[PDB]
């Protein structure tokens, strides 16, 4: 492939990316001033939890919540059944973070978090998935179509879900007046 | 603020990431044919190298490369310099991402990297940055402001880099005819 | 070398080892009777601080403080500075752990976590370290050599802190009464 | 609780641990001769494979190989069957740590492993379990019991692995004849 072609490849790529992120900020987003309500009244930590992809992005959100003054640390959705539940305590609220809302991994943790007794938040494709019927508050971010030509990768899913939880960090973090001061302490 | 308005302001930094990875979707990309080429000829492992919010975005990328078809595997800046250098063979190729491409824990993987012969592949915002100047390849993704009013938090810089980084895995694995098949014994 | 000699090798480094397990049991612990009461006393999470094979002792010991009843999570003493000392709130304890006490990493979250005013307790080999000395409770884990010829490699330490850090984990879940049912609700 | 008598609980689970490395120091380790030979062909990378407790451990051990001369990194159990499979090529040896050696988790890797050919040695407490017989090499590692009152938190299994892979590393390093320049170029 000649290069004005492999450059065509790989924005093909991005593009496929940009419109999902434009296909979600095109949405009512009804259910995220809810969100922000739960999230403010926290008093302990936002605990997300996630495997694969998902998981990784989830690590980046705990980490920008609490860079920008939401406490927030990331559980490990296998590491949670092997001991790590442990970690969530009764003022902690939970994000569970899975595209399809059936990753076994994830669903797995549920028992145990229903007799802790937490607030539980999704981050899924679909309302009516395992994971967002078992929850509390159910945050619908539809993805269409992965990025590659089969439609396995996650890419537009992981994307859309980055840069929607960078929002409502940045939201949390503006409407509790969040400082330059606040972030040098945490970033010196 | 009300519900309307708590909308507005989550699509409000929902739309300067958008705006972030448009601004580099319609720039010319000129080297990264380079950068396929260079990938493509990796008989080893890609490495990659990072931390702080871009280190969590380098772990998203090493996966997303493995899964479709390019051997790759994260290795923290910090833990570089503590042994994990060790990690890093002959035939490994390098990509360090830093969006500065100043930052301190990067550059002081620098020297034994240049001992080690490595080929380096630098993703920053500046070609003129010490680690771009220090690599073989000098990727540069620009960036011109964070998403949040006082540009502090990697939101935008963090999103461009998982969004070209997916885009580069997703060409290199369409280039080398990567299968249903192979995704699935990767991903059973 | 033949197979009586390598196992015998393999043995000589494992005893190196378990030496230095017995020179710390052998030792008054005088410190270890405030340190359980501290951590009995936290009305938070026990916030772990490490780098380098510390480090990952120091995942490894607040997965089993959770995991046997005394909230704990791990922060990486790199990611600390780029904003996860956002994780870290007023009831929160926090141990780091610097087998020499000068570890640069360890020693750059100190001005911070001063200002932040959490109790902060050391695991180092000396009360005379520069982490020590800033600590409020130092509890000194002494380690003469590491077990490799040139004692560069950690090994006794990492290894010593481990035990050191389960007993403490052991006897906090004793005192407070954990059981089975509460095992298996993190565990299922 | 008195401080002698809290001092004396707290050396009671050390000296458990003591015990269980003891037990292993004083067995046969017939087949380490084989296990050293097996990683003194490798022309790749070791890659340790575990989750939980023996997963940070893996960690750990992964670090100690390269930064003592065995190239080596780790990959989550979990996070290989969602992708990271990827990262293992043909000329890799797989070690898979599981005290069980039933964990859930860790057999789900094989059928995949059995495909893609590379070597596979299993850490576990017994040559019988279902991850033993499924590897062509198993070292068998047998712990009695784990240090708390009803066995269940893993303290004795995962110092008995710890310090029997450090061993390993430290023979595979002495072997190779290592040198303190090395040790510099990889920790600096």
């Amino acid at each position: 492939m000649n290069n004005t072609d492999l450059i065509h490849l790989i924005k093909h790529f991005m593009h496929n990316e940009l419109k999902a992120v434009e296909e979600v900020i095109d949405s009512p987003l009804s259910e995220f001033a809810n969100l922000i309500k739960v999230l403010q009244s926290c008093q302990g930590k936002v605990v997300f939890i996630g495997v694969g992809k998902s998981g990784i992005i989830a690590r980046k959100l705990a980490a920008t919540f609490a860079s920008t003054g939401t406490p927030s640390f990331f559980v490990h959705g296998t590491e949670a059944v092997h001991g790590d539940l442990g970690m969530v305590a009764k003022d902690d609220v939970v994000i569970l973070i899975s595209n399809s809302g059936e990753t076994a991994e994830i669903l797995a943790t549920l028992p145990s978090l229903k007799k802790m007794g937490n607030y539980l938040i999704s981050f899924t494709r679909s309302h009516h998935s395992s994971l967002a019927i078992s929850c509390d508050l159910s945050v619908e971010i539809p993805v269409k179509s992965e990025a590659d030509n089969l439609g396995l990768a996650p890419s537009c899913s992981s994307t859309v879900v980055l840069v929607v939880g960078d929002a409502v960090a940045l939201a949390l973090s503006e409407l509790k007046k969040f400082t330059r001061a606040d972030f040098g302490l945490y970033h010196p």
